[PDB]
């Protein structure tokens, strides 16, 4: 396809599922070979994967002592709508969570997109390669399309899952919620993850049942969310990809694994 940018400046607002701090993110259009980029008190910082400072159930980006958590989600969404060029300002800490999933700002701004003159610049998966680690792996191999596989093992009622998304479908994927579980809920406050988290954002699992109201969105929804999260991460590559991906019980930390291995098999 061609690049994209938006028609006009979008904006979005909330609370942050990490820090638990309201922020607000200004989209902003840009013109052709641009890119995607953060912008925080005065410092560009481009979502690509040099710029990763954390890993840790969340992907943050930095850049000359100014941070921010959580940029899988919205990267996710510009990747699927092959968003090519934009300024995302951020004010605050952290990009908000808002409904938990992709809906909000998929739904905004695929009603807000402005073609452009440039043919995308694909990121090529040009051959196999695979990263591992203690029973977590990725492939990737090369295909004209995107095609993204993930494969989890849950010590619940879900028990292994995997689900495929392939180019076209993405209505398969940005409504599926981050989730947790509630055997797990103790610790991550005490490290002080999730401290924006709630029903009304999260899906929360327990072993036999989910505590949210509505339940789950779908019988796989957490793997649903983990497709949808590493082609948020896979988007720190610089552009849109070409590849087919397979993971196994996959996190952000082996996700920019994958992403920095390509990126060093390319040059
Ligand atoms: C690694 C992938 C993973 C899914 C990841 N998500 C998280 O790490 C995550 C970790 C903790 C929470 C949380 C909470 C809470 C609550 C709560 C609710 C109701 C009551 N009554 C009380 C408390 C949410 C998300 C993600 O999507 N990354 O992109
Ligand atoms: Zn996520």
């Amino acid at each position: 396809g061609l690049e994209k940018t938006v028609k006009e400046k979008l904006s979005f607002e909330g609370v942050g599922i990490h820090t638990g701090e309201y922020s607000k993110l200004i989209i902003h259009p840009e013109k052709e070979g641009t890119g995607i980029r953060f912008f925080k008190n005065g410092v560009y910082i481009p979502a690509r994967h040099e710029f990763v400072v954390h890993t840790n159930h969340s992907t943050d980006l930095g850049f000359k002592g100014q941070r921010i958590k959580t940029v899988e989600h919205i990267l996710s969404v510009l990747h699927l709508l092959e968003i090519t060029n934009v300024t995302i300002e951020v004010i605050g800490n952290e990009i908000p969570i808002l409904d938990g999933s992709g809906w909000e700002f998929y739904e905004a701004i695929r009603k807000n997109i402005l073609n452009q003159n440039r043919e995308i610049d694909y990121f090529v998966v040009e051959e196999p390669i695979i990263v591992e680690d203690e029973g977590r792996l990725i492939k990737a191999e090369p295909s004209d399309t995107l095609e993204v596989t993930y494969e989890g093992e849950f010590k619940n009622f879900l028990g292994r899952q995997k689900f495929t998304f392939v180019e076209g479908n993405e209505e398969e994927i940005v409504l599926a919620r981050t989730f947790a579980f509630d055997w797990e809920i103790e610790h991550i406050k005490k490290v002080g993850l999730g401290k924006g988290g709630s029903l009304k954002n999260t899906l929360v699992l327990g072993k036999d049942k989910v505590y949210n109201p509505e339940g789950l969105r779908y019988e796989n929804e957490p793997v649903r969310h983990k497709v949808f999260d590493l082609i948020g991460d896979l988007y720190l590559l610089g552009s849109p990809v070409k590849g087919k991906f397979y993971s196994f019980r996959g996190g952000h930390s082996l996700n920019v694994k994958l992403v920095k291995e390509l990126a060093k098999k390319q040059k």
